[PDB]
């Protein structure tokens, strides 16, 4: 029985590796990545993988590992694919965890834009969790600790990681976790997946795909917003993403919103992400 050797980057950058039947469907290793992490909560979770034009896919759990990496290496990413929009209502601590652990690598890559105190609090919640009470003895005047908190540091932003860790003496892991999740849920682009594309007309638009519906983001005035009940069918065709949006009160027709995305692929992927969310969201 011929297996073959996955590896997976984990939230905290370290490499889990392991081996399955080289016909497996991706839960199998999922399965496998899960029980290595202990998580239970495994339903706001999925495995990336890079294809051919190096574009993140989510490893679809029911489909062969095989017939979606084709031709690239058995080489994945632990992700959230469900950002909860409560953390509070997670059953375990642990699933808060690896939240805690994606959303810090969204603020460091830039994914999640956040002001100077929100960088500021979430990285004192993070150090209160991982060090305990603050120390002077780790702590002088020109003190800069390993953790990454901002996809760009300063020496005042490091000055205010610690201000703000000597407020939270006392504070649990998972009371420190639970502060750090009930921030990050506030900000504008928490859980949002970002998809560029072209509207109707071919001005360059970014589509955002969250717990709350689709958005799309034409500029800073120019922001429309559509509620997943909403959305009655979502298709793609050829370079084109397509939504029938639900009739308003006493009208008489549904109406079609059309983008032009890079490519059929990129449009097939923007489709799928966006099922997978209107199925999510309407069951949580
Ligand atoms: Cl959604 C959302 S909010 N910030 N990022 C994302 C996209 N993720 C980030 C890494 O895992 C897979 C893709």
């Amino acid at each position: 029985p011929k297996s073959m050797q996955c590896k997976v980057i984990l939230l905290d950058g370290s490499e889990y590796t392991c081996d399955v039947e080289k016909r497996s469907r991706g839960q199998v290793l999922f399965d496998k990545v899960c029980e290595h992490l202990n998580l239970l909560e495994k339903d706001y979770f999925g495995l990336t993988y890079r294809d051919a034009e190096n574009q993140k896919n989510w490893l679809d759990p029911a489909k062969e590992i095989k017939k979606q990496v084709r031709s690239g290496a058995w080489h994945f990413s632990f992700n959230v694919k469900f950002y909860p929009p409560d953390p509070a209502q997670l059953s375990e601590d642990i699933t808060r965890y690896y939240l805690c652990l994606q959303l810090r690598d969204d603020i460091v890559s830039g994914r999640l834009p956040c002001s100077f105190v929100t960088l500021a609090l979430l990285g004192s919640y993070t150090v209160q969790s991982e060090l305990g009470d603050y120390d002077p003895d780790e702590c002088g005047s020109d003190y800069i600790s390993e953790f990454r908190f901002a996809p760009n540091h300063t020496k005042e932003l490091e000055d205010k990681v610690i201000e703000l860790h000597k407020s939270h003496r006392g504070m649990t892991p998972a009371e420190a976790e639970m502060h750090f999740l009930e921030n990050a849920k506030k900000l504008s682009m928490y859980g949002v997946d970002l998809h560029h594309a072209k509207d109707s007309e071919g001005v360059e638009i970014m589509l955002g795909v969250c717990a709350s519906g689709l958005l799309i983001y034409r500029d800073r005035l120019r922001i429309n917003r559509f509620a997943w009940p909403k959305v009655l069918k979502i298709s793609y065709k050829r370079n084109n993403f397509y939504i029938k949006i639900r009739p308003g009160e006493f009208e008489q027709f549904e109406s079609t919103i059309g983008f032009k995305l890079p490519n059929h692929r990129a449009a097939k992927r923007l489709w799928k992400v966006c099922v997978e969310h209107h199925t999510f969201f309407r069951l949580l």
